[PDB]
């Protein structure tokens, strides 16, 4: 059984955001059939981050997504060779990020190598000012195309004082071997920073993630 009921993973992250260089390693764990995972992160390099932890949160694992038996789990199918992806984040104030990832595996452990580039975060905006307060639960609209999966999600980052700081997610997931596509579907997600030290050089997060059909 290529994907067990309970698994771990390791995540390796680096990138640059408004000029600042950093790296982040995390140990993670969940039950891929439940859609549940937590992960613990250290900022190995460039800590303390001068920007909000949150723009990193979601580049820190799709296989822990609960799919119903009647939709083709593209993510799990792709193993053990696994898969890769690219994503961009376009924020309401012209700040952008781009992200790519390689996801493979090693027995009961996934290995994720992710890279992040980001800029045009206004210096007294909420990303550089650290005034965000997490992501709102969301829903990703996925559809098949040339054996890739396409992804769209309109995300909102909560602000200090009750605002919201909007952001488009466009993502392309690509299997390393070809696999049985599903058709249009959506992933309901919640994702939270459950704990962190004071300058956010250790940080832990939890995610729940569930698939179902579109309308």
């Amino acid at each position: 059984s290529v994907i067990a009921k309970q698994m771990t993973y390791k995540v390796y992250m680096s990138g640059t955001v408004n000029g600042h260089y950093f790296e982040v390693e995390g140990d993670g764990k969940g039950k891929p059939y439940e859609g549940e995972q937590t992960v613990k992160l250290t900022v190995t390099k460039g800590g303390p981050l001068p920007f909000a932890w949150d723009i990193l949160s979601p580049q820190l694992s799709i296989p822990f997504t609960k799919y119903p038996e009647d939709i083709p789990d593209y993510f799990k199918q792709s193993f053990p060779e696994g898969y890769t992806w690219e994503r961009s984040m376009n924020f309401e104030d012209g700040a952008v990020c781009t992200v790519s990832n390689d996801s493979s595996i090693q027995g009961n452990c996934f290995i994720y190598n992710v890279k992040i580039s980001g800029e045009n975060f206004p210096p007294n905006g909420p990303v550089m000012q650290k005034k965000t307060q997490g992501w709102e639960p969301s829903t990703e609209r996925l559809f098949a195309r040339d054996g890739m999966l396409i992804g769209n999600d309109y995300m909102a980052l909560k602000l200090e004082g009750g605002g919201h700081y909007l952001c488009e997610f466009k993502s392309t997931y690509k299997a390393k071997k070809p696999v049985r596509m599903p058709g249009r579907h959506e992933i309901d997600r919640k994702l939270d920073v459950t704990s962190h030290n004071r300058d956010y050089t250790s940080v832990e997060q939890c995610e729940i993630a569930i698939a179902r059909h579109s309308l």
